[PDB]
Protein backbone atom coordinates (compact mmCIF):
# COMPACT_ATOMS: atom_id res chain seq x y z
CA UNK A 1 0.00 0.00 0.00
CA UNK A 2 0.96 3.66 -0.26
CA UNK A 3 3.17 4.95 2.55
CA UNK A 4 3.30 8.65 3.49
CA UNK A 5 6.32 9.77 5.53
CA UNK A 6 5.20 12.69 7.71
CA UNK A 7 7.42 14.71 10.03
CA UNK A 8 6.18 16.97 12.83
CA UNK A 9 8.43 19.95 13.69
CA UNK A 10 8.24 23.12 15.76
CA UNK A 11 9.45 24.77 18.96
CA UNK A 12 9.48 23.25 22.43
CA UNK A 13 6.10 22.70 24.02
CA UNK A 14 3.89 23.62 21.06
CA UNK A 15 2.13 20.24 21.13
CA UNK A 16 3.86 18.15 18.48
CA UNK A 17 3.63 14.98 20.55
CA UNK A 18 0.14 15.66 21.86
CA UNK A 19 -1.06 16.15 18.28
CA UNK A 20 0.51 12.95 17.04
CA UNK A 21 -0.71 10.92 20.02
CA UNK A 22 -4.26 12.32 19.65
CA UNK A 23 -4.24 11.30 15.98
CA UNK A 24 -2.78 7.83 16.47
CA UNK A 25 -4.02 6.85 19.94
CA UNK A 26 -7.14 8.97 20.43
CA UNK A 27 -6.31 10.56 23.78
CA UNK A 28 -4.81 13.79 25.09
CA UNK A 29 -1.44 13.83 26.82
CA UNK A 30 -1.77 16.41 29.64
CA UNK A 31 1.76 16.08 31.00
CA UNK A 32 4.95 17.34 29.45
CA UNK A 33 7.74 14.93 28.58
CA UNK A 34 10.29 16.42 26.18
CA UNK A 35 10.77 14.36 23.03
CA UNK A 36 14.07 13.34 21.54
CA UNK A 37 12.66 11.51 18.52
CA UNK A 38 9.78 9.01 18.26
CA UNK A 39 8.09 7.17 15.39
CA UNK A 40 4.43 6.18 14.95
CA UNK A 41 2.91 4.03 12.18
CA UNK A 42 -0.77 3.47 11.45
CA UNK A 43 -2.90 2.22 8.60
CA UNK A 44 -5.76 4.55 7.74
CA UNK A 45 -8.11 5.22 4.84
CA UNK A 46 -7.77 8.71 3.37
CA UNK A 47 -10.04 9.69 0.46
CA UNK A 48 -10.74 6.05 -0.25
CA UNK A 49 -7.06 5.15 -0.34
CA UNK A 50 -5.81 2.63 2.18
CA UNK A 51 -2.38 3.82 3.23
CA UNK A 52 0.25 3.79 5.93
CA UNK A 53 1.16 6.91 7.85
CA UNK A 54 4.71 6.85 9.15
CA UNK A 55 5.01 9.82 11.49
CA UNK A 56 8.21 11.18 12.98
CA UNK A 57 7.73 13.18 16.16
CA UNK A 58 10.77 15.43 16.56
CA UNK A 59 12.44 17.48 19.32
CA UNK A 60 11.62 21.15 19.83
CA UNK A 61 14.50 21.62 22.28
CA UNK A 62 17.08 23.60 20.31
CA UNK A 63 19.72 21.50 22.09
CA UNK A 64 18.85 18.71 19.62
CA UNK A 65 18.84 20.92 16.52
CA UNK A 66 21.71 18.84 15.10
CA UNK A 67 19.22 16.02 14.46
CA UNK A 68 17.11 18.15 12.10
CA UNK A 69 19.15 17.59 8.95
CA UNK A 70 18.63 13.83 9.16
CA UNK A 71 14.85 13.90 9.58
CA UNK A 72 14.38 16.65 7.01
CA UNK A 73 16.20 14.36 4.54
CA UNK A 74 13.79 11.41 4.78
CA UNK A 75 10.40 13.09 5.27
CA UNK A 76 7.92 13.50 2.42
CA UNK A 77 5.83 16.18 4.13
CA UNK A 78 6.18 18.40 7.19
CA UNK A 79 3.67 19.60 9.77
CA UNK A 80 5.11 22.90 10.99
CA UNK A 81 3.54 23.52 14.37
CA UNK A 82 3.42 26.59 16.58
CA UNK A 83 1.09 27.40 19.46
CA UNK A 84 -1.37 30.27 19.19
CA UNK A 85 -0.45 31.39 22.73
CA UNK A 86 3.27 31.43 21.99
CA UNK A 87 4.42 34.24 19.72
CA UNK A 88 8.04 33.10 19.85
CA UNK A 89 7.03 29.65 18.51
CA UNK A 90 5.33 31.36 15.55
CA UNK A 91 8.46 33.44 14.87
CA UNK A 92 10.52 30.21 15.11
CA UNK A 93 8.59 28.62 12.18
CA UNK A 94 10.78 30.31 9.58
CA UNK A 95 13.91 28.59 10.94
CA UNK A 96 12.17 25.24 10.49
CA UNK A 97 10.96 26.12 6.97
CA UNK A 98 14.27 27.64 5.93
CA UNK A 99 16.14 24.49 6.87
CA UNK A 100 13.52 22.26 5.26
CA UNK A 101 13.97 24.47 2.17
CA UNK A 102 17.78 24.16 2.19
CA UNK A 103 17.81 20.42 2.91
CA UNK A 104 15.20 19.66 0.22
CA UNK A 105 16.76 22.24 -2.09
CA UNK A 106 13.14 23.02 -2.91
CA UNK A 107 10.63 25.81 -2.46
CA UNK A 108 7.73 23.39 -2.93
CA UNK A 109 8.23 20.84 -0.17
CA UNK A 110 4.87 19.53 1.01
CA UNK A 111 4.03 21.29 4.28
CA UNK A 112 1.12 22.50 6.41
CA UNK A 113 1.30 25.34 8.95
CA UNK A 114 -0.46 24.36 12.17
CA UNK A 115 -1.57 26.72 14.92
CA UNK A 116 -2.08 24.44 17.90
CA UNK A 117 -3.69 24.96 21.33
CA UNK A 118 -6.66 26.71 19.76
CA UNK A 119 -8.75 25.73 22.81
CA UNK A 120 -6.79 28.31 24.84
CA UNK A 121 -7.93 31.91 25.09
CA UNK A 122 -4.51 33.52 25.70
CA UNK A 123 -4.07 34.02 21.97
CA UNK A 124 -1.19 36.18 20.78
CA UNK A 125 -1.02 34.86 17.20
CA UNK A 126 -4.10 35.96 15.30
CA UNK A 127 -5.45 33.68 12.58
CA UNK A 128 -4.77 36.25 9.86
CA UNK A 129 -1.13 36.62 10.90
CA UNK A 130 -0.63 32.90 10.38
CA UNK A 131 -2.70 32.83 7.17
CA UNK A 132 -0.26 35.39 5.77
CA UNK A 133 2.78 33.32 6.67
CA UNK A 134 1.28 30.16 5.14
CA UNK A 135 0.37 32.10 1.98
CA UNK A 136 3.98 33.25 1.57
CA UNK A 137 5.08 29.61 1.72
CA UNK A 138 2.31 28.44 -0.61
CA UNK A 139 0.77 26.11 2.00
CA UNK A 140 -2.47 25.82 4.01
CA UNK A 141 -2.91 27.09 7.58
CA UNK A 142 -4.98 24.99 9.94
CA UNK A 143 -5.78 25.48 13.63
CA UNK A 144 -5.84 22.52 15.98
CA UNK A 145 -6.34 21.49 19.57
CA UNK A 146 -4.72 18.26 20.65
CA UNK A 147 -6.88 18.64 23.80
CA UNK A 148 -10.33 18.74 22.16
CA UNK A 149 -9.31 17.01 18.90
CA UNK A 150 -10.42 20.05 16.87
CA UNK A 151 -8.68 20.04 13.50
CA UNK A 152 -6.29 17.21 14.34
CA UNK A 153 -7.32 14.76 11.61
CA UNK A 154 -7.76 17.71 9.25
CA UNK A 155 -4.15 18.82 9.75
CA UNK A 156 -2.57 15.42 9.13
CA UNK A 157 -4.90 14.46 6.26
CA UNK A 158 -4.35 17.85 4.64
CA UNK A 159 -0.61 17.18 4.74
CA UNK A 160 -1.25 13.88 2.88
CA UNK A 161 -3.29 15.80 0.30
CA UNK A 162 -0.36 18.24 -0.10
CA UNK A 163 2.11 15.40 -0.70
CA UNK A 164 -0.30 14.06 -3.36
CA UNK A 165 -0.08 17.37 -5.25
CA UNK A 166 3.71 17.04 -5.46
N1 LIG B 1 -4.56 23.25 26.17
C1 LIG B 1 -3.74 22.58 25.36
N2 LIG B 1 -2.59 22.10 25.83
C2 LIG B 1 -1.88 21.44 24.89
C3 LIG B 1 -2.21 21.22 23.57
N3 LIG B 1 -1.22 20.51 22.92
C4 LIG B 1 -0.31 20.29 23.83
N4 LIG B 1 -0.66 20.82 25.05
C5 LIG B 1 0.12 20.75 26.28
O1 LIG B 1 1.37 21.39 26.07
C6 LIG B 1 2.42 20.64 26.72
C7 LIG B 1 3.48 20.28 25.71
O2 LIG B 1 2.95 19.36 24.74
P1 LIG B 1 3.88 18.42 23.92
O3 LIG B 1 2.99 17.75 22.96
O4 LIG B 1 4.69 17.64 24.91
O5 LIG B 1 4.85 19.43 23.19
P2 LIG B 1 6.00 19.16 22.20
O6 LIG B 1 5.89 20.19 21.11
O7 LIG B 1 5.89 17.74 21.78
N5 LIG B 1 7.38 19.38 23.05
P3 LIG B 1 8.90 18.89 22.75
O8 LIG B 1 9.39 19.76 21.61
O9 LIG B 1 9.77 19.14 23.96
O10 LIG B 1 8.84 17.43 22.41
C8 LIG B 1 1.75 19.45 27.40
O11 LIG B 1 1.50 19.77 28.75
C9 LIG B 1 0.42 19.31 26.66
O12 LIG B 1 -0.61 18.77 27.47
C10 LIG B 1 -3.43 21.75 23.07
O13 LIG B 1 -3.89 21.66 21.92
N6 LIG B 1 -4.15 22.42 24.06
CA1 LIG C 1 -4.64 12.36 29.43
CA1 LIG D 1 21.05 19.18 2.14
CA1 LIG E 1 6.72 26.47 -0.50
MG1 LIG F 1 7.29 16.20 22.00
MG1 LIG G 1 0.00 40.97 18.14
Amino acid sequence: MTEYKLVVVGAVGVGKSALTIQLIQNHFVDEYDPTIEDSYRKQVVIDGETCLLDILDTAGQEEYSAMRDQYMRTGEGFLCVFAINNTKSFEDIHQYREQIKRVKDSDDVPMVLVGNKCDLAARTVESRQAQDLARSYGIPYIETSAKTRQGVEDAFYTLVREIRQH
